């Protein structure tokens, strides 16, 4: 034939897409860190995006007074070093929960991390926490426990994330809420991934967001307050903490957030 | 302060890009999975692609004849069934030369798959192929070998890949050679990853383009046919060859193509 015809994948026309009106909660002291991992982890999608800086009321930061009359595509409500008090025992909870409220009507997608996970299922739907033991501390394996989620598209079904926390939530409680499926759980380190709403909340329990030397620093802290805290597992090898750590998560971390503003925050018509 | 300022994530302005030139050589019998599998894996670019389908000369298909005057930007010679003979034993060695030696001068970054990396190997760089005892046959464990290549960008430190052959390239021939350099092996398989010429090629003797069931279809079609072969390793639960199988090499699979396809054949200035 004179005449062949090629293959051609077309181009992503995101060039005349809107950009993504994005918020981040920071409730952590070590203020910067986070800030810093979540913006590189943003950085996984060609669309452009919008970062507003949020904290609480006890510059490039807002408070929730500033952005309570505006919508947003997307927010990330961070961790905080607040998991052994009461939900209502913390500080600054009631503006959490205006916040939390807020981001039922005015944003598309709220991502919710570690305690801010267990912040947003408790005033969403009632799952409370509980205390570990010990710590649950290190890199583990999850499995992927459902097929055909956009948030987990590329997922490998067995994959790698990072927890620490003296506290969790269960999976049992989880399981009640029919508003809440879960998408990835560990048979070491339990309920990771969940999400709410058809994504209108997505909960990460785990740290996947957590950089390379996070929990190393973490070890190292707690070990100089005089804590006796275990090193991470299946972090160091051999669990020598004088190693350089090994990373397992960060492909998953990636495609958390890439997966979460393309399909989550992004949305057509 | 009044004026409060946002973090812009600028959008990838590859709309004015020019499409890149993709050609992928299919030396299977088996013709339409591969094709099939190597086309679903190019998606991950927000690029144009052009993709020119070509074959050996023993209607979407040409032939090198057509395109030796031309320049593309990638080129993926796939595997083939022809592994236990002589590289010279092979039919259509010649015209496959001819086509290699092309891609040093008209192609960017040619990406060679199994049988067709250790024919890159052996051609470019005199690195031989041996037979092993049993076929290297499942899903292994492979670690990366270099950091900042960004080939490997966004790699796990630890992560999966098939294997799928009766013969092997071997580390030390692999080592001896200046031009090449190691990407990732794994302690059971042995090679996979291999980078010439600082990207001019890529070898990948694993089979990380391969889909769900590759692995499963290939046991019960040997099976069938007589031969005693194991069922491949990490890849049933429990070496069930009725169950699922376990797909831990999607992510790492994803990556590498988009990598090659966003660093390697894609080129600024």
């Amino acid at each position: 034939e004179e005449n062949i015809f090629v293959m051609t994948k077309e181009r992503a026309e995101t060039q005349d897409i809107r950009a993504l009106k994005i918020a981040i909660l920071n409730l952590m002291p070590t203020k910067q860190e986070t800030e810093a991992q979540l913006l590189r982890l943003i950085g996984n999608t060609p669309l452009q995006l919008d970062v507003h800086l949020l904290h609480m009321e006890s510059s490039f930061y807002k408070t929730f007074r500033d952005i309570e009359n505006e919508k947003f595509d997307g927010l990330i409500i961070t961790g905080a070093p607040v998991e052994t008090l009461s939900f209502e025992e913390v500080d600054y909870w009631e503006e959490l929960k205006r916040i939390m409220e807020y981001s039922k009507t005015n944003v598309t997608s709220t991502l919710h991390i570690c305690w801010g996970a267990q912040a947003g299922l408790y005033h969403h739907y009632g799952v409370q926490k509980y205390p570990l033991k010990e710590k649950m501390f290190g890199v583990f394996e999850h499995e992927v426990r459902e097929q055909h989620v956009k948030l987990l598209q590329g997922f490998d079904e067995l994959f790698f994330a990072p927890h620490s926390r003296h506290t969790e939530v269960r999976e049992s409680d989880i399981r009640e809420v029919k508003e809440l499926t879960l998408l990835a759980n560990s048979e070491e380190a339990g309920v990771h991934l969940v999400i709410g709403q058809e994504g209108r909340q997505v909960f990460a329990l785990g740290h996947s967001e957590y950089s390379c030397d996070t929990l190393k620093q973490e070890y190292e802290r707690d070990r100089d307050k005089g804590l006796n805290i275990d090193v991470p597992k299946n972090y160091f090898k051999h669990d020598n903490p004088n190693e350089k750590p090994l990373v397992r998560w960060r492909s998953h971390g990636n495609l958390l957030f890439s997966n979460w503003l393309n399909y989550y925050v992004y949305q057509e018509t």
